[PDB]
């Protein structure tokens, strides 16, 4: 497969060493998916280290990640500190039948920093450090001429600057699209997956804010909000904390009948799933409790009032509405912050 250098799946093979147009010596193997592989290899040109997206030798491949250098080109176009957030794309070239797109090299994604805690989570102060910048984030890419969904956010996908430091940068635009060009359903990861894409509905740049939602919770309590297994668990595990849904939205969703019934929800067979708003976030949070295991009592930044001041933020990012669902501008000036 391509003169031995590609192989099965259209994956360049990775050989530790090699080196790449006298500039990149390809150090190891850092990450796989269906876009390909992620290689650490050295720029020995600007003399630092470099992370390498090496797309597959298929077509539809090449034509996501052209999509993906566009939107971060156009990215790159603005110039205001909030872009700073973004993972920075220093080059793409095309090298052996391979579009390879170099950017910077960071510390670890928030999933290892929950690993490193015994999934205990991370303190509400650190939950706090990375809100304001996903916020920001979120909101550079609200800009009109970006107008960006990032379609998949996740832990995995939100990196470390440093690995002292509190600075984070979003990655993985392999899936996002601009708010015209939204081009495929089932977008999101299951359990950051907002409802409205769900439902099939025509989602928009609160998709993302949803999963931030689920994201900080996720930080804090060291567990996912909603562990949902599939479709239908998810958005039933969603309705335990959240109750049903507006119904004047559910007059519009095409997957309604997937998982109500005119509105109410649908029998299992089974354990049923914890009544609609029974689960609420103060006890998940543990707001009077000390906070997750009750192991925040009487931390600083982890007072009751502060507990219930996040739990307002996320409820507010966790809207059933797309159009009242908190904006990142409005976010940022929430009193959690
Ligand atoms: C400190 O320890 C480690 C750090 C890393 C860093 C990851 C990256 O630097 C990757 C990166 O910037 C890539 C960003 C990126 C940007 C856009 C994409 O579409 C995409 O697809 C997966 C990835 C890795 C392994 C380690 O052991």
């Amino acid at each position: 497969y391509n003169d031995g250098y590609d192989d099965d799946n259209y994956d360049y093979i990775v050989k530790n060493g090699e080196k790449w147009m006298d500039r990149y010596e390809i150090d190891s193997l850092i990450g796989k998916g269906s876009f390909g592989q992620v290689v650490k290899a050295y720029d020995r040109v600007e003399q630092e280290w470099v992370a390498i997206k090496i797309i597959k030798n298929k077509k539809a491949f090449l034509n996501q990640a052209q999509i993906e250098v566009r939107l971060l080109e156009l990215m790159n176009k603005h110039d205001t500190e909030m872009k700073y957030y973004i993972v920075h794309l220093k080059r793409h070239f095309m090298f052996r039948n391979h579009l390879c797109l170099v950017f910077e090299m960071l510390s670890y994604n928030l999933y290892d920093l929950l690993r490193n805690t015994n999934f205990r989570g991370v303190s509400l102060n650190l939950t706090r450090k990375f809100a304001q910048q996903m916020c920001t984030a979120l909101l550079f890419l609200a800009t009109p001429e970006l107008s960006i969904i990032h379609c998949d956010l996740k832990p995995e996908n939100i990196l470390l600057c440093n690995p002292k430091r509190s600075a984070i940068k979003i990655v993985d635009f392999g899936s996002s699209c601009q708010l015209g060009q939204r081009i495929y359903q089932y977008i999101q990861s299951r359990f950051y997956r907002s409802p409205e894409v769900l439902l099939g509905m025509p989602y928009d740049l609160a998709i993302d804010m949803w999963s931030l939602g689920c994201i900080l919770v996720e930080m804090h309590t060291g567990e996912p909000l909603f562990s949902g297994a599939n479709e239908v668990d998810q958005m039933n595990k969603i309705v335990e904390v959240l109750g049903i849904p507006p119904a004047h939205i559910l007059d519009q969703a095409p997957k309604a009948r997937k998982f109500f019934e005119k509105w109410n929800l649908k029998k299992t067979k089974k354990r049923e799933y914890k009544p609609p708003g029974t689960r609420k976030l103060h006890n998940i949070l543990g707001v009077e409790t000390g906070g997750p295991g009750g192991r925040r009592a009487g931390e600083s930044g982890h007072t009751v009032a502060d507990y219930l001041k996040f739990k307002d933020l996320i409820l507010r990012m966790l809207d059933y509405d797309p159009k009242t669902r908190i904006q990142p501008y409005y976010a940022l000036q929430h009193s959690f912050f």
